């Protein structure tokens, strides 16, 4: 087995969902999540995602391989990966600045991997229809070509239509509240439209587009990094503290002034609020950002 032949060198992040490690196997780099016993179904969706459906990309986190061993003492679940030394957009961009051409890289990069997960193509590389339902900075890598890549499908739901079959799961772990959508928010989502899910998306990936903008230089200016709605929440914000915030105010995050003097951050600024509209049907598709950031 792989993860009988793995050391575990560095952990590089711990919280409520396990652990992930940097670790070493055959002389390479991986990375090995560890999920709490409780996150067992998380284990169990995602590893079915990358084994059963064969769920390869560029822009997604790339399988490597799955353990677990379970006794009535204990049971370890691994789930092993590509490493990306240089983490997550998260850390990347608390450190660092951009250009036009490696912030548009960014983001269509991003906008190509969710659109993979959306799309359902048929038969021989089959792949139903997945919606990530937890899409945010610190679930996207950054690699060495500039290029980025989204991971943990723990929560993801899939939809085949050539069978009418919606799979949902029965996982007790939700979103992360700082990047839920109206919808969810004040309970309105019609949870039986497979579409519903990919709508949910499509917000938070607006959110995360706001956040890569900011740190995109412009005629000698840029923001520091924040996370949305960062001066209207407390940091680890509530379940309430976010519906009042999006549903009862309507905010979304601000636009700074300086973005319409260029030309790049004007077309962004138009893509995030085509992202952020409060009915969901209004909101663009994963396909239709990806081609609109090609043409620029
Ligand atoms: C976002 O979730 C994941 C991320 C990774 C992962 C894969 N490769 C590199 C990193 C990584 C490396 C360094 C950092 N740093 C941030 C804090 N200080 C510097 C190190 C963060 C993430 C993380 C692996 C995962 O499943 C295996 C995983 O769950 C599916």
């Amino acid at each position: 087995t792989v993860a009988r032949d793995i050391t575990l060198l560095e952990c590089v992040g711990k919280g409520r969902y396990g652990e992930v490690w940097r670790g070493s196997w055959q002389g390479e780099n991986v990375a090995v999540k560890i999920f709490s016993s409780r996150d067992e179904k998380s284990w169990f969706r995602e590893t079915e995602l990358y084994n059963t459906v064969m769920l390869r990309h560029e822009n997604i986190l790339g399988f490597i391989a799955s353990d677990m061993t379970s006794r009535h003492s204990s049971t370890q679940l691994w789930l092993i990966t590509h490493y990306h030394e240089m983490g997550s957009l998260y850390d990347y961009l608390q450190l660092t600045t951009l250009d036009t051409v490696s912030c548009l890289r960014i983001v269509l990069s991003i906008a190509s991997g969710l659109a993979h997960l959306h799309i359902e193509i048929f038969g021989t590389q089959g792949k139903p229809a997945i919606a990530h339902r937890d899409l945010k900075s610190k679930n996207i890598l950054v690699k060495k070509n500039g290029q980025c890549c989204i991971a943990d499908l723990g929560l993801a739901v899939m939809h085949s239509q050539s069978t009418n079959q919606l799979d949902v799961g029965n996982n007790p772990r939700v979103g992360t509240k700082r990047y839920m959508a109206p919808e969810v928010l004040d309970e309105t989502i019609q949870v039986d439209c497979f579409d519903s899910y990919k709508r949910v998306d499509i917000w938070a990936f607006g959110l995360v587009l706001w956040e890569v903008a900011r740190r995109m230089v412009s005629n000698g200016i840029v923001e520091d990094y924040k996370p949305p709605f960062y001066d209207v929440v407390p940091n680890d914000p509530s379940f309430e503290d976010m519906r009042k915030v999006v549903c009862v105010d309507q905010q979304r995050p601000n636009i700074p002034n300086r973005w319409f003097s260029d030309p790049t951050l004007t077309s962004l600024a138009k893509l995030m609020k085509e992202c952020w509209y409060q009915n969901p049907s209004a909101r663009l598709t994963a396909l239709r950002i990806k081609k609109t950031l090609t043409k620029i």
